[PDB]
This record gives structure tokens, C-alpha cells and sequence, in this order.
């Protein structure tokens, strides 16, 4: 019995949860702060066998950011980002099923994650753990881990929000600590 | 009477918001990943007649991040960072009191909001505005904007979180854009 | 200013508010009853001006229902059920953007209303009014009402759920209580 | 070892949940719309051990429902409803103490059932299950089922509402599906 | 218009507001702890036009309790108690109706509050206020004041529970700060 | 291993409830009823290793309490007290972290206990229990019990208040109900 199969039929939202507001503001051709985009995001993209979706709400390419032109809004709109971009961010939301697991992976990235909603287990491969609630901040600085929904005895969905940052490559005792993604590599291509 | 006035007594968190858990990870020397620290956060710093108080979660100052020998960490908790990192990020979380109002401003920076808990009403220099409640997410891109907590009719505080990155000059038919810190 | 301008941008939910499941069963070959469908509903019709999204979880056409071969499920399934079905039902809900309210209407029809999330206030033509929380229900014997959502002062979204069953035309004073669909 | 075994104390409703709020419109002798009520329901009936408590929002005992002289109120209030009625309708709510299982069970009746406060796990007769929490809909078309209230891993109470409608005998393979009470 | 009228139809508890447990522990006559008792409370009592319900959890009437052959519980559920008991505690809890106000009063005794559900405003004769949320605990120390029920701006009802202990009488500059009730003495003994 | 070990890591309030707004009130000089204090209570305590916190919001040490000079205020601000006062009153509230037990303990008291946040187990000495959720209220009359944090399947913190007042010997056959504090 694979943890939340098919639970997600409509995209995002997955059921049990929200739907959003992402609202992005601008500058007119008479200097004013306008609002340009009320929306739910962009690039929905389905994970697993319909166990999450994702949610692309923005990114950006290069350090720091040129938003003349409103080339940032269109180079974000135009292209589904890959995981992670270099000298650039992406904030990336998933939408969990009911108890669903993701693959023990490390992206070389520091990432800022933040429980939108429910309970999620921070795993790392050295076994340690710790439950994050609710509004419950982790800086993960490129290392080895993966994301367990547990909210509610794992009979309920959560939501949990990233903005991934390029970071250097990790060197212990000289060697270069990899990145990979297991079973998240499909989700990527 | 302004409002908010000595709401926050006893910095982070304030009144009616909940303590938060802060998790930062890393590597040990034999290569696994793990815990280095959970906390509240860094760098808490009372704003207003204590009407708000500020939570520095992370911040980054190169990019892309060095974060070998844990100088990130050491450069994020050693200094106080200012309202904008060049070539860099801030997470911030700020605690509103009820009604609280920030001043019409501009910051040269994109920002990523989110309604931790609360309501907000985002209101920008044009008179457009847009109410935010939780989990509602704002892209504000050198925009001059003004936030305005409005939980339960302005009775309750809200909380807000923005991750703040550097970017170039807003240039508007030749005139740059330039940010004003401003006041109420 | 129009209450709910544009902020249905996604169909159904509404934004605030959470995706469904709908579950219909059935029964399969050698009579196990079975489950058939779990999906986000049926029918979604955006209402005015982006102010409203309404989804019909089911219908039946006849009392009683025949369930053999499936036929109420193909027609509920195969076209846009009207406002209400003589001899029949509606499973009708419906989101309200913000501080968005229904015309003063009458319908032909004895409707449990149930709140499933919000505040809203139930105007009768006489004035009289009701304010109904989560969990309450009311029973509108064919008359003539208004419905207003008030979640949160009229900044927050809220969504109610309908029955409609057909009734006999309310006759008062050897009138017939003409039904009207008022605006909308 | 009894799920439920005397949780409600106090009738309906149940210890951990809302008392409610039922409004009945009708019309006055001039033809305004106007409230006739306002109540907790109607019928109320302890289940089991004091397990759960069952309350009758409003019922029809024919269609199209007749209203006038609101004799469809006086139909509704003056005797306590069956299972359900035959070309007619019943609002049936139930206030489930923790963990406290309904039995295996079948009606010839097409049920709406939306889950009100808490999860609940449907369990179908042939071993088929699915998870409900609150304003998640499910339709019963006269199969064989059971509700497990399940809320807050079976120690907090739950409550659903069912609009229960006649329907015509199912037959699958030229047998009659029967019902049972389990 | 009066704020509540006629809407506590059904005694304890109002409508929107939870029913609730309340637990007694005791002795069996074989020393060990058992559980006495459990049920909605005694003493319930319809305050005002349906606006209100109060629900005394317990009382006490000497200090220290006598708990010795069970008198404690007897002298609690004998008789419905006043406003406050000399020598003694009263806990009392009131579902207020939407934006129900009580009157301007003064009852000589410390009292213990906290705010179960909703938001409540704190009024004294001076007209200052504090706005009291779910979890917030005020010390009234024999002062008047006025509790306004505003729970989702004047439409949502709220729960408050008291603990009313004995006091000595207010003396401020030789003058005594008299109890006085207001409308309220229509609701007590 | 240690439920909410090294949880608690700053103070009042645990990780994931609020802080508190705790008013008293008073007479000014004219003989008006005014404010005196707002704050986070008072006499913050640890317990264990870092898997609890206590708050003592209010106490008294005579019967009538005597209010005039405000000498109740200094007698509660001045010493930290100890777990009940003789002819006198304790308002403890007590955060737990998950899954956090007290030990099996008697307190020669009876104790009015309310559950603030979360759900809680109330387990007595001989086997019984209760489980109490939010708004629930126990009145222990000298018992021998325990608490147990079991919010969220153990995940989740919780929040208490009791208040503690003093109670003659508990005599049963003779034999005295000794208080005691246990150890886990």
C-alpha cells in the first residue's frame, strides 16, 4: 500500500488544502507601485504517482536581480525551473499526501524551508530527526536528508514552502560531497 | 493613541503568537548530515514603541553561499544585518501587535512574503491594495509598499516573513527608483 | 465597488478555501460495494464577476432514485443540473469570494443549508435576518431570502452547501408566492 | 472495552462538540418570508451505551414536499422518523464519541454524508476504505458499509450528517441487494 | 436591540460553543484514587434574556477544605451558591451570546479569569480596557469593571471561567469601595 | 530515550505555544478602578531536563486575601512559592513538551485544573484515567496522579493551569493520604 496513491486529482491544490494567493507587484510607465498578477502560481507539476504537486511562486536566474523590463517576471513564467538554479533562487511549494515520503536526497543548496501546513519529520541520513510544525523554520545548508508527512497520524495533507538558494560545493577531508536525487530525478527531467 | 503601544513585553514572541523552532544542519567530520542547532532564531530587535519586534532567522552575504568551515554560520550570527544583503539574503520574521502599521517605503530588494499567521493588507503607493491572509504569498519587487495588520478587525497580532534578495536599480523612464526608508 | 472583482482566478476552491474529495459508491460484479469515483466534484460554473465558483457534488431527476446500471450517475454526470429538479435533488455548493451576497431571490424549493466554512447572514424579504457559524443548518421552506457572506468582516472567503428538493408552489392567501431569480 | 461507553452524559451534544443552531423559515399571514424557529433539531436518541447521539434536523415524507399550512413541520415534529422514508427525506446528524464503530450495515437509500467535525474511515463490504475530514462528501448509493469515527487516533469525538433519500431496489446479477441492520 | 436575546435556547452550553467534561477525583474506601464523576457541570443557571449561561464547576465554603467523608462535594452540589463565598471558592463559567455586555459592577472578591473561547474586553470605571484573547489570564482585584463579549467583531459567542475568592474589604483614603451589582442582582440568590 | 528532551530552549514560552498576556487590575489614589501590570506572569521555572516550564500567574497566603496597599502584589512578586500555600491560593500554569509525563505524585490540595492548549491523560493510582482536551476541566481533591502530554500522538506541546488550594489531611482508615513527590 503506497502512501498516498492517487490522492491528488486536481492538481494543485492537493484535497484537504487552500488554495492560494500570489500576488506580484510592479512599477507602471508613471513610476507607481501597481499590483501586476493576482494567480495561483505557476508551473504545477504532479510528484510521484499523484502522491504531491508541486507549485513554482517565483524565481530568478542571476545575482542580483534585474527586474527592468520585467525580465525576471517573464524569464520565471517562461520555463519550468530546474530543481535548483546557479547565482539564482527558486521558491518552490509542495503539496503533500496523506503520509507520503520523500527520497533521501541532497541538493548542493542552501534551502529555507518553512511548514505552511501540517506536521513534517525532518530526517537526515545520520538517522537524526526532528518534527516540525507550523510555522517551524530549517536552514538546510546542502546536506543529506529527506521530508515525511505525519500530520495527523498520516491521514492528512500538508504543505511545505523552499526558497533554494546556489550555494559552493561541500568539501569534507578533501572530497567533494555529492549531490543526488534517487527517485526525485524523475520529477526533474 | 497609536496603536500597538507597549503591546510586546517580552521580545520574541509577542502576545497571542507562538514561540518558534528554528533548525539549522550541517556536517560532521566523518561526512553525515546533522543537527547543529534549534533555537528562536537570532538578532531579535524591538521596532516602534515595542509595536513589533523583529526575528533574523538566516542571512547570506556572497553568492553563490560559502558554507564550508560553517563561516555562513558565524557570519550570519556574528553582526546584526542591515535592512539589505548586496549579493546576498535575509530571512526575517517580524511580529505585528494588533492594528500595527509599518511606513510607506521602498527598499531597493525583492522580497518574498508569506502570511505566517494573521491577516495583512499590502497596500502600495499608488492606493492599490490587496489583503493577504495566511499562507497568501507576495512577490514585491522594489515596489513602495506599506503593511498594514488588520487581524480580527485589528484586535489580534499577525506575523510575516519575507526572504530578502539583492537586486539592481529600478530605472523608470530614466529615473532610478530610489528606495526611502521614510516614516509615518 | 463590486464586493468579489476577479478573486475567483482558479475555478474551484476559491482561494482561502480547500480542494474536496467526493466519494460515490457503487457496486461491482458480484455485488461487493465498491468505490467508483473520488474526485473534486462536477459542473463548476463560475458565478458574476469572478465573485462566486458552484459545484455540484450530485443530482437525481426522480423519486425514487434508480440506481441500476448507473444511470443516476451518468445523469448527473452528463449535464449541468438548473437550479433545481422536479422530483428530484441538487447537491449544490458554492464558494463566496469576500463580502459577496446573493440577490434577493425566491426559489420554488425546500433547501437544507449547511455552513461548511465561514459566516454568513440569511436576510428574509420581511428583514428578519440569522447569522449561521460552522455546523448550522437551516431549512428554507420556499421563501424569499438573501444570503451574504461576512467571514471576517468581509475580507475572508466562505462556502455553504446546498440539498434543493422539489416542492409544491407555497400558496398564501390564495396566492401563489411567485418564485423570481431577482438579478442573478 | 467498549469504544465509547458513557460519553454522552448530557444528550446531544456530545462532550468536544458545538451545540447548533437550526432555523426554519415559512411564510406569515401576508406573504413575508419569515423565521419560525430556532431549536437544537428534533428526536434526539441516545445510541448504544451512550456511544453517540442522533439528531433529526427536518425530514419530507413526500415529493414534491408539501408546504402549505406547514403541515410538512407538523409531518416533521410529531412523530420520531424511521431509518428513512419512503419517497420522502431525512437529515439525520450523529455526534460519534471517540473511536466508537458503526456496524456493518445496509439500507436501500441513497445517503449524502459530509463529515461535519473530525475524520472518519468508510469501510465498505468488501474490505475498500477511504478517509473523510471535515467538508469532504460522500455519496452512499444502498451499498454496505460502516463508519469508524477515528478523530485525533480515536480520542477525540466526531460528527457527520447524512441527507437520506428513497431509492428504488438495487439488483445486480438478479439478486436483490438486502438490507441489514448488522 | 438587545445584543443576546433568546439566543441560549438550550440551557448549557450555548450554541457554537463546546460541551465539556468535568472530572472529580476521590478515595475509595480502600485509599486508593479513583474518578468520581464526570458531567456537564451543576448549578446552571440562564442569565438575562437567554444571553447568557452560567455553569458552576465547583465551590468551596471553608478554608482549608474539608475533603474528609466526601462533605466537600455535598456542600457543592446541596445548594446553588451566591456570587461568592465567604471563606471560600466559587468556579464559575458563563457562555456569553454574541456581544452580550454585563453591567458595570463591583463584587468584592479576587478573581481568578481566563478566556476559554473568543475575545473579551476588559472595561473598568475608568474606561480604561485591555483586550483579552483564548488563553489570556486578568487578576481582578476587587475592582468595577464590565466584560464585553466581542468574539469575530459582536457575532461569535465566548466562554470565560472565573475562580472568585474571598477578599477584605477596599479601603482607599478612609473610603470604602462598596460592592454593588447593577443590573446584575437579578441573576444571584 | 527522554520525551522533550532539551525542548524547552527558551523559557516561557515551549516551541509551538503562545505567550501570554497576564492583566491585573487595581485602585489608583482617586479610588478608580485601573491597570496595574501587563505582563508574561511571573516566576518562570524549568523543569526537568528542559521538558517543561511553570508560570505562576497570580498567588495568595491568607484567607481573606488582603488587597488594601497592594500587599498582595508584593507578597506574590517577592518569593517564588513553593508547590501550595497554607490558607492560601497558586494559579500554576505548565507548559509540557511532547509526549511529556509527570511523575505519580500526591499534593495535599485540591487542584482546579483546566486544559488551556492540547490534550492531556489523567492517570490516577489506581490504573483509571481520563483523557481531558481543550476547555476541560478536573478538580483533583488530594489524589494521587499523574499528567501525560499526549497532543498530536505525542508530537505535539500543552498547556495547563491549575489552581492549588490548601485542604485538610486526607485520612482513610485511619491511615493519613501522605503527600509525596515520586521520582520516574
Amino acid at each position: 500500500v503506497l502512501p498516498g496513491l492517487n490522492y491528488v486529482h486536481s492538481g494543485f491544490p492537493a484535497p484537504g488544502l487552500r488554495q492560494i494567493n500570489r500576488h506580484i507587484t510592479g512599477h507602471d510607465d508613471n513610476g507607481k507601485s501597481v499590483f501586476l498578477s493576482t494567480d495561483h502560481g505557476d508551473h504545477h507539476r504532479i510528484m510521484g504517482e499523484k502522491q504531491a504537486v508541486a507549485n513554482i511562486l517565483y524565481s530568478t536566474q542571476e545575482t542580483p536581480v534585474q527586474l527592468n523590463g520585467n525580465v525576471d517576471i517573464d524569464k520565471a513564467a517562461k520555463e519550468e525551473p530546474p530543481l535548483h538554479y546557479h547565482n539564482g533562487s527558486i521558491v518552490r511549494m509542495i503539496d503533500f499526501a496523506p503520509a507520503v515520503e520523500s527520497p533521501l536526497h541532497r541538493a548542493v543548496s542552501i534551502d529555507y524551508g518553512i511548514v505552511v501546513e501540517g506536521v513534517f519529520k525532518l530526517v537526515l541520513d545520520s538517522g537524526e530527526e526532528r518534527i516540525m510544525r507550523q510555522g517551524d523554520v530549517s536552514v538546510q545548508r546542502a546536506t543529506a536528508h529527506k521530508w515525511i508527512n505525519i500530520t495527523d497520524n498520516g491521514t492528512a495533507p500538508g504543505r511545505m514552502m523552499w526558497i533554494l538558494l546556489d550555494c559552493h560545493d561541500v568539501v569534507v577531508n578533501g572530497q567533494v560531497m555529492e549531490g543526488y536525487l534517487g527517485d526525485l530525478e524523475k520529477e526533474y527531467v
